[PDB]
């Protein structure tokens, strides 16, 4: 099977997930508050290789695409075709990279550039806040994004 736009849409429509050999996170230094982007090689054995897939909603009145996290009282992630790019109404960190088109399940996310991959034990899911955002009519290619802790 291939992770085509149709398959990704199948996952997004049901708030599902897709495997990924690598996941990223914004690690925090409890002594300065400074953040650092780091990635990890996930293990199928582990079960922490799944990444949430979500469909972006088009907000025409605001000429933007938006995603609302669960229980949010306002948009969490925005994407305006005028810039474009990932933007948040908050001052939280975010990194992103387009997903590899119709790739083998688990290899759809290219390894971020200039982002070290640590060989440490897999962090708790609680410390991960990533998503694969899918656009409605594929007006834009699916994109993987990892945000700093809320």
């Amino acid at each position: 099977m291939l992770l085509t736009p149709e398959k990704l849409l199948e996952a997004a429509n049901k708030q599902g997930t897709v495997p990924s050999r690598v996941r990223y996170q914004w690690m925090e230094d409890e002594e300065t508050g400074r953040l650092k982007a780091v990635g990890y090689h996930t293990s199928m054995e582990s079960g922490r290789d799944q990444v949430r897939v979500r469909l972006l909603k088009h907000d025409f009145p605001n000429n933007r695409y938006e995603f609302w996290e669960e229980g949010a009282t306002g948009p969490t992630i925005l994407w305006t075709p005028d810039n474009p790019g990932i933007e948040l109404p908050t001052d939280t960190a975010h990194g992103e990279q387009p997903v590899i088109p119709s790739a083998i399940p688990g290899l759809e996310i290219p390894e971020m550039d200039d982002v070290s991959i640590l060989a440490t034990p897999m962090p708790d899911e609680k410390d991960f806040r990533d998503y694969i955002l899918v656009f409605p009519e594929n007006a834009f290619p699916p994109i993987y994004v990892y945000l700093s802790k809320l």
